[PDB]
C-alpha cells in the first residue's frame, strides 16, 4: 500500500484562488468526527492513490515547517490576474528549506484580464531566487479553473490532470512499514475532553488504539486509547494505522511538537529539532499562597493546564509537561520573553499562578554539555560604562564590539549565556537611571562556562505572619534592607517584602510592632518581568490578575529549614 501515497502542502494568500481548489477536487471518494482539517484526503484511481493535500497556514504565526515536515512536496496556487503574492513568498521559503519540490497551479484563468504566462515569468523572478537547485521542474505548473482557453493543455477537464500531476511528480513517503513503530510529533491541537492530540505522519512501523509507546527526550512511558486519521474531509477512527500516513493520536503524556513517539521494545528515537526548540523553563504551579484565588478568576490546576495547551496549539516555541507534583508544570520556551506574555496574559484574562525562576534548558550536543547563549545588544551615556564593565564581566559576558557614536553615548554588543543575562535588565535601569537601552536575542548553544553567575548577591526579607504592614514596624526595616511595600498592604507568612542589604534571610515580623511596653521610602515597582528575573530556586512569584507577589517556596521557616539541610 505504501508506494501510492502522497502527501503534499498547498500555499494561497489574499487571492481568493486557494481552495477553491480543495473543495473543487471533488472528484475523489464519492463511494469520532472531529477536527479536520488538515488536511484534505482525496482519493483518485481513474489504483487508490491517497493524497493527503495537508493545509499550510498564510498566517506567519510563533510554525510552517513544523507542517513540511510530513509533506513530500507542495501545491503553490497562484492567480493569473496579478502574480504571487508577499506571504505565498515566506511560507515556500520554508518548502525549499526542505526538500521539496513544488507543483505551481495557476488558478482563475476564466477571468477577463488574464496574465497566465506573465504570472510563471513573474514566479521564478520572485520563487527562483531562493535556489533549490532543482526546479527547474517545477513542471509541474499546471493551469486551472477553479470554476471547473490556451496554454496547457487544453484541456479535457482541468481538474481531470491534476490527478495524474500531483501522482507523476510528488514522491511516495520514505519511511519503512518493517521493524517496529515510531513517529515523530508534528503539528498538534488540543480540546478539553480528549486532551492534547499527536498529529504526526508516521516514520515506521504500525499503531492501534490500545498498546504501548514511549516519549522521546528523557523517559515518557504513557498509552493512549484512541487514533484519529485523516479521511475525505473528515478526520475519522479506525481498528489500526500503519505506514506514512499523516494519522493523529489522542491522550497520551504532555504531548509535544518535535518531541516523537516509538515502541518500548527496540526502538527510539527521532531527530529534527529543528531550531525552534526552546531554552529555558520555569516551572508554573497553582497558587498555593493564603490569598489562593482571592484576586484572580481561574486558578485550579486543570482551568491553567487547559490554558497552556490551547497555547500548545499556536505557538511553538512553547514546550508544556507535568512533574511528580500535580499542580506544577514544566513550562519551555524560546526566551524568558517568550514565557512572560503568556504569564502576563494569563493574569489579564484572570489566572492565579505561582512560577519558578527560569532555569536554562541545558541540552547535550556531541560529549559536550551545552547552555544556549545570547547575542546583546545594548546603548548607554559614557558615565555607565564603568557600571556595565563589571556586570556583564560577572555573568561572563565576551564583549565582541564598541561603537563609540562621537557624542556621549556609545553602543556595546556582546554574547553572554542565557543564564547569566538572567537578572541583568533590572540593573541595567538601576545603574543607568532608566536611560539605558537594550534588548538580546539567542544565538547557539555552546559549551558551558558552567560555574554560576546567574546569582543574587543579597538575601530577602520575610514577613512571619499575615496581617497589615505597621509603618512603626516598617520604618526601622527599611533600615536593615531595601523594601518593597509601605503604608500597609495585606501580607502572609511565607512572603518576601524587600532585600536585605548582606547575604543572610531575616524572617522579620511586620505585625504589631508594638508599640513599647507598657517618612516612609518609596517602595519598589516590580514588574512581573523583574520578579522572575529577581527570584531563587526556594522563591515563587504569585501572581494575580491585578497583582504581583513574590513568596519562598517553602513559607515555614522551620519546614523550610528540614529541606535545606540537603541529602
Ligand atoms: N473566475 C474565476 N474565479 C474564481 C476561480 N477560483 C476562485 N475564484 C473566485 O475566488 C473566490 C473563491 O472562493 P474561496 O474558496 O473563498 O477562495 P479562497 O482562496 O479559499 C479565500 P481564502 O484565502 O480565505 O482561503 C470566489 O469568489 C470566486 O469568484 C476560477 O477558477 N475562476
Amino acid at each position: 500500500m505504501i508506494e501510492k501515497l502522497r502527501n503534499i502542502a498547498i500555499i494561497a494568500h489574499v487571492d481568493h484562488g486557494k481552495t477553491t481548489l480543495v473543495d473543487k477536487l471533488l472528484q475523489q471518494s464519492g463511494t469520532l468526527e472531529k477536527e479536520r482539517g488538515i488536511t484534505i484526503l482525496a482519493k483518485n484511481t481513474a489504483n487508490d492513490y491517497r493524497i493527503n493535500i495537508v493545509d499550510t497556514p498564510g498566517h506567519a504565526d510563533f510554525e510552517v515547517e513544523r507542517v513540511m515536515s510530513m509533506v513530500d512536496s507542495v501545491l503553490l496556487v497562484v492567480d493569473a490576474f496579478d502574480g504571487p503574492m508577499p506571504q505565498t513568498r515566506f511560507v515556500t521559503k520554508k518548502a525549499f528549506a526542505y526538500g521539496l519540490k513544488p507543483i505551481v497551479v495557476i488558478n482563475k484563468v476564466d477571468r477577463p484580464g488574464a496574465r497566465p504566462d506573465w504570472v510563471v515569468d513573474q514566479v521564478f523572478d520572485l520563487f527562483v531566487n531562493l535556489d533549490a537547485t532543482d526546479e527547474q521542474l517545477d513542471f509541474p505548473i499546471v493551469y486551472a479553473s477553479a470554476l471547473n482557453g490556451l496554454d496547457h493543455e487544453d484541456m479535457a477537464e482541468d481538474m481531470t490532470p491534476l490527478y495524474q500531476a500531483i501522482v507523476d511528480h510528488v514522491p511516495a513517503p520514505d519511511v519503512d512499514l518493517d521493524g517496529p513503530f515510531q513517529m515523530q510529533i508534528s503539528q498538534l491541537d488540543y480540546n478539553s475532553y480528549v486532551g492534547v492530540i499527536g498529529i504526526g505522519r508516521i516514520k515506521r512501523g504500525k499503531v492501534k488504539p490500545n498498546q504501548q509507546v514511549t516519549i522521546i527526550d528523557s523517559e515518557g512511558k504513557t498509552r493512549n486509547a484512541k487514533v484519529g486519521k485523516v479521511l475525505g474531509h473528515l478526520g475519522l477512527e479506525r481498528i489500526e494505522t500503519d505506514l506514512a500516513e499523516a494519522g493523529d493520536i489522542v491522550a497520551i503524556t504532555e504531548l509535544n511538537i518535535s518531541d516523537t513517539v516509538c515502541d518500548t521494545q527496540n526502538v527510539e528515537a527521532l531527530p529534527a529539532l529543528s531550531v525552534d526548540e526552546p531554552t529555558v523553563s520555569m516551572f508554573f504551579c497553582v497558587n498555593t499562597s493564603p490569598f489562593c484565588g482571592k484576586e484572580g478568576k481561574f486558578v485550579t490546576s486543570r482551568q491553567i493546564l487547559d490554558r497552556l495547551n490551547k497555547e500548545l496549539v499556536h505557538n511553538v516555541a512553547l514546550r508544556v509537561e507535568e512533574t511528580e507534583d500535580a499542580d506544577a508544570f514544566r513550562v519551555s520556551g524560546r526566551g524568558e520573553l517568550h514565557l512572560s506574555v503568556l504569564i502576563e496574559n494569563m493574569r489579564r484574562e484572570g489566572f492565579e499562578l505561582a512560577v519558578s525562576r527560569p532555569k536554562v534548558i541545558f541540552r547535550e550536543i556531541d560529549g559536550r554539555k551545552q547552555e544556549p547563549y545570547e547575542n546583546v545588544t545594548l546603548d548607554v551615556e559614557e558615565q555607565h560604562q564603568g557600571s556595565v564593565m563589571q556586570a556583564l564581566g560577572e555573568r561572563k559576558g565576551d564583549l565582541k564590539n564598541m561603537n563609540p557614536d562621537g557624542k556621549g553615548r556609545v553602543r556595546l554588543d556582546y554574547v553572554i549565556p542565557s543564564r547569566g543575562l538572567i537578572g541583568f535588565r533590572s540593573e541595567f535601569m538601576t545603574m543607568t537611571s532608566g536611560t539605558g537601552l537594550l534588548y538580546s536575542t539567542f544565538s547557539h548553544y555552546d559549551d558551558v562556562r558552567p560555574g554560576e553567575v546567574g546569582q543574587r548577591q543579597n538575601g530577602v526579607l520575610i514577613s512571619n505572619g499575615q496581617g497589615k504592614a505597621v509603618a512603626f514596624a516598617l520604618f526601622g526595616l527599611q533600615d536593615r534592607g531595601k523594601l518593597f511595600l509601605g503604608h500597609g498592604a495585606e501580607v502572609y507568612e511565607g512572603q518576601i517584602i524587600g532585600i536585605h542589604s548582606r547575604s543572610n534571610d531575616l524572617t522579620v515580623n511586620c505585625l504589631t510592632g508594638k508599640k513599647l511596653t507598657n517618612v516612609l521610602v518609596p517602595p519598589i515597582r516590580m514588574t512581573l518581568e523583574q520578579a522572575l528575573e529577581f527570584i531563587d530556586d526556594d522563591e515563587l512569584v504569585e501572581v494575580t490578575p491585578t497583582s504581583i507577589r513574590i513568596r519562598k517556596r517553602h513559607l515555614t521557616e522551620n519546614d523550610r529549614r528540614r529541606a535545606n539541610r540537603a541529602p
